[PDB]
């Protein structure tokens, strides 16, 4: 519809795949070569389906800060004949607030779904699931079930994916720069 969504699409249509594990589908952004990201909660193994192909996971890592706090990023690479376009220079170096987000979404379920979620607080501290996890972004949309590694951007920034929401809010991991250093 507006600037949001158009640039919401750019990453949707050449940096996004179909995960399934055995934990479900999830929307998986690809950021460089064959380096994707996923909820932790997807739980990878050593076999993914990606877009229905039976893929090798080449390594995967569950982020944690250095006060030894879940961040709920698993990084992986596959096993893919494929490099992903390279979106690094999206991605933010700081933890911050943002205006204007959209969530976009790629599963069967799911397919082609791009949410205007609004204003993005730096949340930080959320206990998700359970779990004690740092760097939350927080918007006030009620997000629903088969969201979870929904894509998070602003115009011109990749800010995060989607981890989990309490039905009247949705919750998203960071996405940092430093992350992805090679
Ligand atoms: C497909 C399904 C999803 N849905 C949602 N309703 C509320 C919050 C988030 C949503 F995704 C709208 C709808 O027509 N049904």
């Amino acid at each position: 519809m507006g600037p949001g969504f158009d640039f919401a699409q750019a990453i949707m249509k050449k940096n996004t795949v179909i995960a399934r594990t055995e934990k479900g589908e999830f929307t998986m952004l690809g950021v460089y070569d064959r380096v994707a990201v996923i909820p932790t909660h997807a739980s990878v193994g050593e076999i993914i389906y990606i877009n229905d192909v039976e893929t090798r996971v080449l390594d995967a890592c569950a982020l944690r800060d250095l006060t030894d706090t879940n961040l709920e990023i698993t990084i992986v690479k596959l096993d893919r004949n494929q490099k992903f376009r390279d979106i690094r220079h999206f991605l933010p170096r700081c933890e911050d607030d943002y205006n204007d987000a959209v969530l976009s979404v790629h599963t069967s379920k799911f397919p082609n779904m791009y949410i205007p979620v609004g204003q993005v607080t730096n949340y930080g501290f959320l206990n998700l699931g359970g779990t004690p996890t740092h760097r939350i972004l927080m918007y006030n949309f009620p997000t629903r079930a088969g969201q979870c590694g929904g894509v998070v951007t602003t115009t011109g920034k990749v800010i995060g994916i989607h981890v989990g929401g309490n039905g009247a809010q949705g919750f998203a991991a960071m996405l940092l720069h430093s992350y992805f250093t090679d």
